[PDB]
């Protein structure tokens, strides 16, 4: 009948896999074979994951450094592209704590339903193709990218495998570009004295991440995948079953029955090692911001494997400036960039950018009404010289475009070309 | 069987319509009895809906005026309630342009799903009640009341009667204290020459105010209601049946069959007029601030209804600087309470604030990186000062709290009396 | 950049529009250039849309006529493509009353949330593709397209024509192959002696039928468009703005403003005749099953448009057996769709089959426990004859094709080859 | 300020607890000043979550026993109660597959967004509430409670103790009358030889039982609790922590590391026992019905627990005639009933009474067109003798209710008298 979605063939992809360079290095556990077994007869396209996954995977290769904030909204994230930020980061923290599909504020320990995320991803897609869309009718060329690739917050993956491949496959028919996968069990995360993270065995991690690509493999696009190790600071892991854990492991059980296990940089480092194959970028979580663990990080996994891609956080949390001179701070992430962390972000840039900004302008406005906001217009006016365009707000959420849509409805009046 | 939510006699419900002061020069058009008819045999009890509205409604009389600012998450409801205010005002315009169901940007003409407001307020007394818990645990009092009134945007109701009584109802259910209801068709708004907003006949939207009016009935709570007319600016209108809208009907129809209306504060005083009865506060949408302009307004209206309550939207597109002075925006406000503006509020606040925070902090991101996420910290750290919590992020949206459910939860953990 | 889902240009959509046999007959009022105006610098891919267009649009053409049952869970599409059926018949009645995204039951007056069709025809898609997995896996090739096309319900769009706009869009990105367009004002229906259904003019239809052409333009897909006129039994308009209405307009107008209209088949007839050129199927809505009131419809219509094909709904309210004999029920779709009435439907099986079967079975059970449940079990497995498959439960909502998923990711367990 | 929702003290909780005969028996091992310090300072009233539990805990103890059937839909369950069960059972299977928030068919492995079920239960709760409405409306007293008890399928908790705390607090906010909790992690199941079900430790089970008592008692509701136990077929347990699971322990451990356990029903007794202090109901699940295992179990734990409630799922895929006579069938849940069984339902009675119906009617409509909706037709107006209401198809959504709103805001209609 119709030849509309039809599947590739296993040889057609086995091709792709052995010659395509953005799997070079990939390893995947399945075949071709089994790919296609779970492709039904019609593979639904998805275009925005694809361009997505593509743009970030070049951008990874050719700019110094691709760097993103957390967006929470579709607004956020197209005020980052309009102010030059190349890449989305979306933050699961921010979702658990003020965008996620219960409805209620939630500290980051997996509370939250398992498709949020998707549904965020969907929005800021949305929202930036709103902001292409009024670009393309004002003949607006500034930005040349409005469809910047998202990276996406995959928590543990909210279960097991099967968990773990519905909410990838979910962030891709959003949209996403890459998604990230850590190897802890925040659902058992132990309160107080002598409690803390909670590790899975090392290869539990890599069924997640094989998941993770198996789903992407199903859905026909390149998704970027990144692993995530908590064993920095994880002082205990479910099972000592797995031999690349037993190093660490003390002896010590909880009343739980998990494992007390030593933390730190080297079992980070070998959790990194062990992931490497089923990773594009790898990223170790840190707390304190750390020029020096950093570099012993990346060196120790570059010597295993030298063309590794690391992805970084930079703490928001850090008193920068009470620990850090001011050249310190500016050339951080450029540093980290040498190292190769080629993913930088602030995972909750837009939780401080937006609590801040409401709280500093409500308190303005309890104390003297109108003055306040007025300074909060004056700043807005004196941003445009820096390309900002919000103080249009009718033009900034899709007046012009709907009027355009009207337009091109109504027989008796004529739109104006392009 | 069972007691639970047996719904009150009719009896019960006209004496409290007689007695209760919050009634006085409150027209129902239908009777107690029409109200228990539509009830069934279980009334669900709403209680943030009743609690904000009575809440909302003592305020309106013991405070010089109550002011609010536009917010589209629940953290950005947390900070207004922490920086002072006293009740929350929740924009359609702004969930149209960043938090509405479809996961689209819009602009402002009833183009979202119809249950998109009411999920807001949903999620706003999540956040609010968030706070308060986590206020309880930590002993912290500096706040009165975290649950502060929310008054919801309902457009025109999406429809007809009907679909502004499901509105009603879904807004109560999520906890509203008081809704809005204007009346323009907004979905027949025309573009470019000669066009404009459409307003539906005053019989039409006294309708719509009964039929909101009837629904909190039903619901058992003192929701308030809010009357705002379009005619200052409007020149169209559906139909000149109602003899009302006669005085200011040109002769002529056009093309889409609408009538040329003259517009104005004429007509604006009217309306509000005749919304009266009707309404527990009116307000005239206006696109300039102007005090005289407010005071003529309500001068009229009070000349027939002395205890009438006005609400006002300050502009937040208007130039405030460029066309007033520093002193007459100091006042602004202060001036307009005198006059009976008693709600008033800044529509889209949460989007300048969100939008212009995010282009900042973005901007300077992209020139040089951590340098420009440090100054938006440092604002952090001051406004501590303040009151500002969200500093402590994780206290912030309720690790403590939730630590404290794991601690209660364990019995080998032992929580610390409050 | 990337050249994924760049738009086409002006001249290749003109091309397509000038020489794809589809759009024979197909009035446009806009331009080519006007759609790629709208299309921003992306154009994601609607595979399940197009496909299930294309699908349709040849089975119009292929098949004696095209039938369907309104379905409004999953399952209950599975069940009908498992049993033979084509084409899925998506009601917004049975939204309305028990699948629309409020979580109320509701009559069918437009008063549930916009977005609630798109959700469902994104779920029916999603339970046909998971057939389509397990019959794949399975080797079973009994049933050749799972992908049935999916024919919904726009109702009047909700609103104006932007309104229209996006639920076109919303249910062309859920995978929608047609939907329906109806001239009436659900939300103003007047109940009661002397109310009932009040239609549009036929200009704002047309700008309806226009608005869903555009969409379906604007997102790259040949969907099918169908217009259903309200005329039959509607008493009144809205406006006698359009000279084509005015030999049916009494001269009375109502106290809501509404203008007293004669209904029947003749203003159908002239409405089908106007909204030819904007639909590739017209409908007339009907009350009452008369072959000879449907040939009279058909020929009027096609005396002027012989190539028109028609869409018809079998009243399920219509007491059949009392008013016709059985040779005449037997052959009643047969001979409308030698009028040419090629979409055939009844909108509310899925309700009636869903409340009688629950009905039936709970009643037995209240009575006589598990007895009542065998009956129905034993009507399933008698079922497995004519290809019912549900008695297998655990494999019909695919358990062997999340197992096959779950040993495709473990490296320690082996799939068996297709 | 407001008393609304005032918090009861902690003496008030305590003096509930060691008076109210609905807590005898009934272990919490936290404190009443636990319970209000998780309160902040105002308690919403769940008035259909506080009815639906009082009047079930009433059935259980008034009638011989209390039966269900799972419902998926609203209309589903309104049939049930029009054919007069007295409570409802909303399936986690059936959610899973065809109505869950993913919008995807699933098996039972707790794979859809875990606030699935609260909208269901949310839904099922506003369906009823409409068929109350319509009744009184209607003078119908022949249902006496349309609001039926609904008890509702928690999984496991979807995660750890504050993912089971979450999905209880959002299921009362929707309603629920009773949950059920099992001690399974399904996310585990292993596929093929030698895999199965991994059961968790005993004590993380109490846990489980633990936080969703605790979130019933913070949201101040008598919520039915109910203990499910998998040990009949699990053949693995995650860890041989607990004392009381080690008798069972083989000693192999599988590659994930989980411990190889004896299944059966010594397992379940024992189980059974640990979580009656945590229950108000005990359900062994099983796959092939068994009065003998049924009397062995409830004898047993009553040994321990004299007046403990039992819970029994009557298999839905046991193929009964063939294996039982007719007199045990129908004698079967009165039975069970002897022993203490008090709350039976079976799981997935929609799930085939929906796939069944339509499958049969769209195979008869694929053969024979109108003929076979007739058909169907025809047993509705035979249904009508029992009571049946639907084939009033506009009634039964509530045409009669809005169109008596509608009469209500119009003041030039009057309303007839109840
Ligand atoms: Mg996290
Ligand atoms: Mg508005
Ligand atoms: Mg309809
Ligand atoms: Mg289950």
């Amino acid at each position: 009948a119709s030849v509309v979605g039809t599947p590739k063939s296993a040889e057609q992809i086995q091709q792709e896999w052995d010659t395509n360079p953005r799997w070079k290095d990939v390893t995947r556990t399945y075949s071709a074979e089994d790919v296609v077994a779970l492709q039904g007869s019609v593979v639904e396209e998805h275009t925005l994951a694809r361009r997505g996954a593509e743009v970030l995977w070049e951008q990874l290769h050719d700019l110094e450094w691709v760097n993103a904030l957390g967006a929470l909204t579709g607004n956020m994230a197209v005020q980052q592209v309009r102010a030059g930020l190349k890449a989305i980061y979306l933050s699961g923290w921010q979702v658990a704590g003020d965008a996620n599909l219960s409805g209620h504020t939630y500290p980051d320990q997996s509370l939250y339903p398992a498709n949020s995320v998707p549904q965020v991803v969907r929005r800021i897609n949305n929202a930036l193709q709103r902001a292409d869309q009024i670009a393309k009718i004002e003949g607006d060329t500034s930005v040349e990218n409005w469809l910047a690739p998202i990276v996406a917050d995959g928590e543990a993956g909210f279960g097991g495998a099967l968990n773990v491949y519905e909410l990838q496959k979910a962030l891709i028919a959003a949209g996403v570009a890459g998604s990230h996968w850590e190897d802890q069990l925040a659902s058992e995360k132990k309160c107080g004295h002598l409690g803390g993270k909670v590790l899975i065995p090392t290869q539990q991690h890599i069924r997640t991440l094989t998941s993770a690509r198996l789903a992407a493999d199903v859905a026909d696009v390149p998704t970027v995948v990144i692993a995530r190790t908590d064993a920095e600071a994880a002082t205990l892991i479910t099972s000592d079953v797995d031999e690349r854990d037993q190093p660490f492991i003390t002896g010590e059980r909880t009343r739980e029955g998990f494992y007390r296990t030593k933390n730190g940089i080297e079992p980070c480092i070998a959790r990194a090692k062990a992931y490497a194959p089923f990773a594009d970028l790898i990223w170790m979580e840190t707390g304190t911001p750390d020029l020096e663990a950093a570099r012993q990080f990346s060196e120790a996994v570059k010597a295993e494997y030298p063309d590794q891609m690391l992805a970084y956080n930079c703490s928001p949390s850090f008193n920068w400036k009470k620990h850090l001179d001011d050249a310190t701070i500016a050339k951080f992430q450029k540093e980290l960039a040498a190292m190769g962390f080629k993913f930088q972000f602030i995972t909750l840039a837009g939780f401080h950018a937006l609590n801040y900004s409401m709280f500093d302008l409500a308190y303005g406005y309890a104390q003297n009404q109108m003055s306040a906001y007025v300074e909060l217009q004056e700043r807005e006016f004196a941003a445009e010289e820096r390309g900002y365009t919000a103080t249009k707000h009718q033009r900034e959420v899709g007046a012009g475009y709907f009027d355009r849509i009207a337009t091109t409805v109504d027989p008796n009046s004529s739109t104006t070309a392009l």
